[PDB]
């Protein structure tokens, strides 16, 4: 059953809105989507792999959100052009925020994890430096930092921001707060300067 | 004997630069600073404790270094001032890395760090916001975004980007360009828009 795959799925996420992952079992998981501990195993080697999935595909959407936009371009100014490009972030991740959740803190125990963020981190920031070059290159932008350091920093606070915004950390950027928080710096930091 | 609590706080710190907390013993810290394991759990109730210590003192050595620039006002370009600021950051968790990235680690799992931590930055976040203020009032920074929210932001890239670098993490700022990198996000975001 593939149905039976996505049960697994969607009980996990479910039982990581109100838990940590320390504190669901696969018999969690296995009852959750109604089937044996064992059948369980038939998809997956453990829970870890469960939430290693899951964080694939809500990345692997984030991802494919942002080619999409890159694609059709917004018919805008510059401002609203890098806002909708955050979005697909703030509105992605937001709406799996038990995913984001989980997925960020099992970087430090997990190896597939920490390589699956870092691969991802490195393609949206290696888009970010082509558009910001492009950018310079219509005399848009000024030469000023390394294109690749700036998209660098840039990737590097939005992780950060967005994420102790859905946590509620403190302190955080209030969640309606955060977006043209995050536009601002942006904006003034690639064409000032 | 205070001595033997140095010694301890010393072998710590010399034995996370090789290994992490998770592999280090009591035993290690107690024939590591000279003394036996029961005489250890007179200066500390755990390992844990031992980098909760070792993470206040730098901390505590940041913070103590801040006051100290914002008592002698640097004779420089706003750019500089804010330069000056950050490099407290730089240098002072540059110089005890296997400290900061250890108690980064420990937030995940213990609440004294976790708490330690965002009391800081609470702290380190408000005196960034009155400076900004400060500026704006004197008609050097326009108002845009409200000055806590950018303060946050900052910060929090700050934490992000300086300890992705120490761990040279990928993807990373390069360590000897991260600096020239926060600073001109800082300013362009301060003084643009
Ligand atoms: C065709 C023009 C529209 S466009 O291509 O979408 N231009 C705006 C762009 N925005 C980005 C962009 C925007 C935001 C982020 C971002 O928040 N990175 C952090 C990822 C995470 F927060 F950690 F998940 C990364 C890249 C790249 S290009
Ligand atoms: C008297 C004028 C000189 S001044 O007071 O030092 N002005 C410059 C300032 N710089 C700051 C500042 C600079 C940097 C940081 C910072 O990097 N925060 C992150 C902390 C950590 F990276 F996570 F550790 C926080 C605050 C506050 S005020």
């Amino acid at each position: 059953g593939d149905d039976r795959e996505l049960a697994i799925l969607a009980t996990a996420e479910n039982l990581l809105e109100d838990r940590p992952l320390a504190d669901i079992s696969v018999d969690d998981l296995a009852k959750g989507a109604g089937i044996s501990r064992p059948t369980f195993y038939f998809y997956f080697p453990s829970k870890e792999a469960v939430l290693l999935t899951l964080l694939d595909r809500v990345v692997n959407q984030a991802d494919m959100a942002l080619q999409t936009l890159a694609e059709n371009p917004a018919d805008t100014d510059r401002e609203n052009m890098w806002r909708t490009g955050i979005n697909v972030f703030f509105e992605t991740f937001g709406s799996h925020k038990a995913v984001t959740r989980a997925g960020q803190a099992a970087r430090a125990t997990s190896v597939e994890v920490a390589e699956l963020w870092s691969t991802f981190m490195q393609k949206w920031i290696a888009y970010t430096a082509a558009v910001i070059d492009a950018e310079r290159d219509r005399g848009a932008a000024p030469r000023t930092l390394p294109a690749h350091e700036l998209a660098t920093a840039l990737n590097l606070m939005n992780e950060r921001t967005l994420f102790a915004s859905f946590a509620g950390e403190q302190p955080s950027v209030p969640e309606a707060r955060v977006l043209d928080t995050l536009v601002h710096i942006w904006v003034t930091s690639i064409y000032g300067e």
